[PDB]
RNA sequence: UGCUUCACGUAGGCCUUGGAGCCGUACAUGGUUGUAACAAGCCUAAGUUUGAAAGGUAAAAACAAC
């Protein structure tokens, strides 16, 4: 054992030089006014300490210049007659944060990696498999773009690597924090080696002096950050500015360049917090990275320099909420109608230039202005421009909860966990089909709201039994069927709907699967020249078998002339309204790729045509399905997939027949931007060449080629009705208000009135109700405000388009709301009983009803909400018997990372400790985070203070500390500090040391270092201070800190 | 001490998500060729809250060949 004993000796030294070098705790403090302090600059930091513990100490420190100057050596702004008052906190050394980030790195990734494990056990120790399907979702920002695509493919070859890697890292990651939560600590795990000894070895396979792949990953992922975040800054640099951006872009610059993962022989100070941000929670890493920055309020490019470390972070998926789920969903709800709505519709674009003006009036007008109660007098009148619209969703999320659908089907999005087991799981070509669809049909629960909306609309399953079969029919149902379903809902409770015979209770469901019944019949037996039930004989039965020619007419050059024009100026409606955008390059991504890629295609596509190639000829040289979904990958991430040899491989050579138009440009500009300006300027020139080339010459030219088609054929009507039975769609009008309570009288108030509908009466019904719409507001007080350029005959161009969407946007609203109010019945159990006002036509040369004082909505997002934070074990199970409390919490922070915080602090924060309920009798959520977070304040104060004594403690008798670690058959962790050893302990050598105490306990100690190690509130704020004043007392016993 | 930060702790302080041109979960998002526009849009009635009927564009959802 003279080599082992030789192992002893160079690790007592290795660890004895890292105490001595690398182990500083020292704190600092800033320059300017903080470093004014002279004489009390050697006594600070206690002085403050002893301010938050409790004694009295005056801030009698009142140093004045005491004259007045002319010259320029005082120059001293104190403006601010107060000086430090001991109550500022300094900054702590890097060391510090380092330990609380690693401890609460490994809890937040521990917690995430059981949740993985359990759902992925209950849903069928490196996480292989799909389990790194779900922890790849959690691990970075969404980065797991190639292994969607792999899975996509169905390689599924790069995931058992990546879950080694997963291992290793997390291994790594729980052995940093080993180091950093201790005193007594090899230096291993800063500089990366294996000081254990490569032999003697018990399961602490570190990097068993082969592992330095961990340090080829922390490099690469370094390196990419570094150069990603170099690229957009020289993007950003080059931009217009008035010579005060650029000085700053010129910092960041300085302070990018550098970094790096290794500094002399070690990792150093900025790819430890790489890595810790890495492995942390997004609000944690943002914390830790703006306590370890300077700067507190990151504006302008400096949110990069946060950015560096926060890019990476955890995903954090969504929250299941149990006890105020249906005031969250009233919440969302006010949230949606709370905000002006942007419809792309054209004859408004005189409402949006007329908003943009003035909304840009404003903006510059908030400012310029004093204090904060008189900049919302002027930032009152600026107008929400929302971002969903999901009035699909919400429809169908109040059929969800009042469970309504019952023996359906409903189309879901689909998962990558869903396409793996799909994968695993497996006639051929319904597999296939079936993997290019991205939904699924599954029962209907509550807890299930990931609802498909293709392009507003959604999809159902029948299952009509035509002589005794069990036929399902697929169906897809407008977004104007389910808005009657719930008018039908919300007038008459249990709904019902009577028929032109014997007036029975219809039950919509029963109305729907007996219309998917009557269909298929109608569509066995030909049938289409009737009417279906009463609602026409046209809405259903499309042009497939209705209108038919029975010879395929001769293509007119008219047709063509008409498809290449409205082909351009669709892609100068698209052009300039990507032109109007003040960030260009997020617009889209379905759309800017299939424009470059219908360009190639359309120009390969003439350029095949009048060559007279082949039918197959064609195909072999087009994408193929992986290809198209490569080329998609490599497209949208083409500053990431620009350098690497699958992009030379699929673009420069392969093919390069498809790909010409865009090679000879793809060699200079290096953004997807870049080539998608390029490519529309190319297909607007290629089609106003074209378009002049039509003549009765190149007739058949142009035809095959853009794909004109006339009507359909005769003969062509027993096929389809065979493929149009199943798999047809719902018509919005199958169901008739008729018999609801003033439905004849509104009909005769309303008969001067030709082109009326169901809608009409459903905005006067829920209108009689009284409620706001986000359309009266639109043409009261904006509309007459703007000069419209007429037409031929018209005062107005564009009237049928014009009237009718503001009528889609407007009983939308009334729809909305309505369902809002369900959701307050749910809340409070009681009705909602506040009164709404009307509107009036403006008739004046500027506006003056402010939205954010008319809108009945945007006022009640900003007043109040009630609460209860009864407190939430372990796991998903239910809430436990404890008291309830009701705080003031604003709608505006009732987000998920607020359902984190509360379960964290602000129920241990309640119940352990005594607040005071306020002025009002409730507790109101910013005082209470106010005060958690000042609380939570001290807390790396109290571990820097634990570290300072501990490394008193071993500095001395360290002969003493390293003889108790001989072997335990092999090379023991050399790690002595753990505060519970049996041999000699460390919180019992505390205990009987000059630690003065009256009430204390070693198990006591234990507990607080516990806490501050892993930031969790204490029990007791009493006890806690006594702790406190005697570390205190005992750190300026020895003079231990640099304050002495 | 040190390659570091210049800032006196905590909470506050909003149009179009610039700094994420390579993030992201609320979807026309899996290709080529023929059949496919009932559903969802987009244009055509109106100086006002009239989505009917009609006339063009329009391929979401589906069928047969690779
Ligand atoms: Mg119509």
């Amino acid at each position: 054992s003279g080599k082992i004993i030789e192992k002893l000796d160079e690790l007592k030294k290795a660890t004895q030089e890292s105490i001595e070098q690398r182990k500083k705790f020292d704190y600092r403090i800033g320059k300017g006014l903080a470093d004014k302090l002279g004489n009390e600059k050697d006594s600070y930091f206690e002085k403050y300490l002893r301010k938050t513990v409790g004694e009295n100490i005056p801030p009698k420190i009142l140093v004045k210049p005491k004259g007045g100057w002319k010259t320029e050596t005082k120059g001293k702004g104190k403006d601010w007659g107060d000086k430090i008052t001991f109550a500022a906190m300094p900054q702590h050394h890097y060391n510090t944060l380092l330990a609380m980030a690693f401890t609460k790195a490994h809890k937040v990734y521990s917690d995430i990696r059981g949740k993985v494990e359990i759902d992925a056990a209950q849903y069928e120790r490196g996480l292989s498999g799909l389990e790194y399907l779900m922890m790849s979702k959690h691990l970075f920002s969404g980065k797991n773009s190639n292994i969607k695509l792999a899975v996509k493919k169905g390689e599924t070859e790069i995931l058992k690597e990546y879950a080694l890697n997963e291992k290793l890292i997390y291994t790594v990651l729980d052995e940093l924090r080993n180091f950093h939560s201790h005193i007594f600590h090899e230096p291993g795990p800063v500089s990366f080696k294996n000081l254990y000894g490569d032999e003697y070895k018990p399961e602490k396979k570190l990097t068993e002096e082969e592992w330095a792949i961990a340090r080829d990953w922390f490099v690469n992922r370094f390196n990419d950050a570094k150069e990603h975040k170099l690229k957009t800054l020289a993007k950003v640099l080059e931009r217009e500015g008035t010579t005060e951006e650029k000085e700053d872009a010129e910092k960041v610059i300085k302070t990018i360049s550098g970094y790096s993962f290794e500094y002399n022989n070690c990792i150093s100070r900025e790819a430890l917090l790489f890595i810790a941000c890495m492995f942390l929670r997004k609000s944690d890493a943002a914390y830790f990275t703006k306590k370890w920055t300077g700067m507190k309020k990151a504006e302008g490019v400096f949110k990069s320099t946060q950015s560096f470390f926060t890019d990476n972070a955890l995903k954090e998926s969504k929250s299941i909420l149990t006890l105020n789920a249906d005031l969250y969903k009233y919440r969302q709800i006010l949230g949606v109608l709370s905000t002006m709505p942007a419809m792309k519709t054209d004859s408004l674009k005189p409402f949006y230039d007329f908003i943009k003006i003035n909304n840009d009036s404003y903006s510059e007008k908030a400012e310029k202005a004093r204090s904060k109660e008189e900049k919302e007098k002027i930032q009152a009148f600026i107008i929400p421009q929302r971002k969903s619209s999901n009035y699909t969703y919400w429809f169908m999320k109040y059929l969800n909860d009042n469970k309504l659908l019952d023996g359906f089907r409903i189309a879901y999005y689909k998962t990558p966990e869903d396409r793996f087991m799909y994968l695993i799981h497996n006639s051929l070509t319904e597999i296939y089909k079936e993997t290019q669809r991205n939904f699924v049909f599954k029962v209907p629960t509550i807890e299930n709201d990931n609802f498909c909306v293709k392009k507003l609309n959604v999809f159902f399953q029948t299952d009509i039994e035509f002589n005794g079969q069990k036929i399902s029919v697929q169906l897809s149902v407008s977004p104007d069927f389910l808005m009657k379903w719930v008018f039908v809902l919300l007038i008459t409770g249990e709904d019902s709907i009577k028929n032109a015979i014997t007036e029975k209770k219809e039950k919509i469901k029963d109305i729907l699967k007996k219309y998917a019944e009557e269909y298929y019949n109608r569509c066995i037996t030909s049938n289409f020249n009737e009417p279906l039930m009463g609602l026409e004989a046209s809405k259903v039965f499309p042009s497939s078998l209705t209108s038919t020619v029975e010879i395929d007419e001769k293509i007119d050059k008219d047709k063509i002339l008409m498809r290449i024009s409205e082909k351009y100026n669709e892609l100068t409606k698209f052009d300039e309204e990507n032109k109007s955008r003040k960030a260009p390059w997020r617009f889209a991504s379905k759309r800017k790729i299939d424009i470059i890629l219908d360009y190639v295609h359309l120009v390969y596509s003439d350029r095949a045509f009048d060559e007279k190639k082949s039918v197959d000829a064609m195909r072999h040289e087009a994408l193929n399905d992986m290809e198209y979904m490569d080329t998609f990958e490599y497209l949208r991430y083409y500053g990431r997939y620009r350098e690497t040899e699958e992009f030379k491989k699929i673009f420069f050579e392969d093919k390069k027949l498809y790909f010409s138009p865009i090679l000879k440009a793809m060699k200079q500009l290096d953004s997807l931007e870049g080539v998608f300006n390029f490519a529309i300027t190319g297909f607007l020139n290629y089609l106003k060449g074209i378009q002049s080339k039509v003549t009765d010459e190149n007739t058949n030219k142009y035809g095959k080629v853009f794909k004109v088609t006339g009507k359909s054929l005769t003969s062509k009507i027993g096929h389809h009705s065979e493929m149009f039975s199943v798999n047809h769609c719902v018509p919005q009008e199958l169901i008739k208000l008729n018999d609801i309570k003033g439905y004849m009288k509104w009909k005769h108030e309303t008969k001067d009135k030709l082109w009326i509908s169901d809608f009409a009466f459903i905005r006067n019904v829920l209108e009689s109700r009284g409620g706001f719409s986000n359309t009266d507001y639109l043409m009261k007080e904006v509309m007459p405000l703007i000069t419209f350029e007429k037409n031929e005959k018209g005062s107005i161009k564009g009237n049928t388009q014009m009237f009718v969407a503001l009528s889609r946007n407007k009983t939308n609203e009334l729809m909305l709301w309505e369902i809002g109010k369900y959701y307050w019945k749910e809340a409070t159990g009681s009705e909602f009983s506040r009164l709404f006002k009307g509107l009036e036509k403006n008739t004046g040369n500027k506006i003056t009803k402010a939205y954010r004082f008319t809108n009945p909505y945007y006022t009640i997002y900003q007043e109040d909400l009630d609460i209860k934070i009864q407190r939430k074990d372990k796991k998903g199970k239910v809430i436990v018997n404890s008291p309830v409390y009701t705080i003031k919490i604003k709608p505006k922070k009732f987000d998920d990372e607020y359902q984190y915080y509360e379960q964290e602090h602000i129920v241990d924060y309640i119940e352990n400790y005594e607040p005071k309920k306020g002025i009002d009798g409730h507790w109101h959520f910013e005082e209470l985070n106010k005060k958690i977070k000042d609380e939570l304040a001290r807390y790396l104060d109290d571990i820097y203070l634990l570290m300072t004594v501990e490394k008193h403690i071993v500095q001395k008798d360290f002969d003493k500390y390293a003889s108790l670690l001989k072997e335990k058959d092999s090379k023991l962790p050399p790690y002595y500090i753990g505060f519970k050893r049996n041999d000699i302990a460390l919180n019992k050598v505390i205990f009987d040391a000059l630690k003065h105490k009256g009430s204390f306990s070693a198990d006591d100690l234990n507990i607080y270092r516990i806490n501050v190690l892993h930031q969790i509130l204490q029990p007791k704020r009493e006890k806690y201070i006594i702790i406190r004043k005697s570390l205190i007392e005992y750190c300026a016993e020895n003079k231990l800190l640099k304050t002495m």
